[PDB]
């Protein structure tokens, strides 16, 4: 597998708070078509690795879902952090920045002053985002079948009927989120998709931020998106048993997952 990256996981090594990846980050000087930017890389993968991009919340900003940036970039990812270029943009304008945020690591990855010049597979692409983030991630992998992962947390839509994504989508939810109830936005919008690997993780008396930067299970919750995005991202299987399995964790209140072997 070209992909295979890093050493052969284990349940304490995706729990750990870094990967075994040194990592680096960088700001955006000139965003184009989103806010703001930070890029966050591994020195020393190994290879060329995928790179995904993460929408925040309506009103928030990058440090609401910054602590994805070094997680997933130790594990041998590049990933970019977004700021809208309003707080209040709606999922479908928070997407097309989100495309277009990875767009511009695409550009950065042939640019020779970037420090993350030759380092990403510009082929191999992933959506994460919170709440409106995470609908906007959900619009990105329906529009963009290409997309080899998405990952949204605790997601809100206007709609939630994401049948047509054939992106596999780990949804991550907030038990007792009222922003975004799970039975009016996370659970339907899982039940929606029928045409792809997906799995529902919902995380035991979580409020709407349960999934943000400082939360209380960042084990769990690491392990989980660097597991998934690992298994799809890179196709390595090395992580179908993380991606797949239920955690078996007393802090998941209720697990769902189909087409994950």
């Amino acid at each position: 597998n070209p992909y295979a990256r890093g050493p052969n996981p284990t349940a304490a090594s995706l729990e750990a708070s870094a990967g075994p990846f040194t990592v680096r980050s960088f700001t955006v000087s000139r965003p184009s078509g989103y806010g703001a930017g930070t890029v966050y890389y591994p020195t020393n993968a190994g290879g060329t690795v995928g790179a995904i991009a993460i929408l925040p919340g309506y009103t928030a900003r990058q440090s609401s879902i910054k602590w994805w940036g070094p997680r997933l970039a130790s594990h041998g990812f590049v990933v970019i952090t977004i700021d809208t270029n309003s707080t209040l943009d709606q999922p479908s304008s928070r997407s097309s920045q989100q495309m277009a945020a990875l767009r511009q690591v695409a550009s950065l990855n042939g640019t020779s002053s970037s420090p993350i010049y030759g380092k990403v597979d510009t082929a191999r692409m992933g959506v994460m985002g919170w709440s409106m983030g995470g609908g906007g991630s959900l619009i990105s992998a329906a529009n963009n079948p290409s997309l080899k992962a998405a990952a949204p947390q605790a997601p809100w839509d206007s709609s939630t009927n994401f049948s047509s994504v054939t992106v596999p989508t780990l949804i991550i939810a907030c038990q007792n989120d009222s922003i975004a109830p799970v039975n009016s936005s996370a659970l339907p919008i899982y039940d929606s998709m029928s045409r792809n690997a997906k799995q529902y993780l919902e995380i035991k008396g979580g409020s709407h931020s349960c999934a943000n930067s400082g939360n209380s299970n960042q084990a769990l919750i690491g392990k989980k998106g660097v597991a998934w995005m690992k298994r799809f991202m890179d196709n390595d299987t090395r992580y179908s048993t993380f991606a797949c399995e239920n955690p078996n964790s007393t802090e998941v209140s209720r697990f769902r997952t189909a087409n994950c072997s």
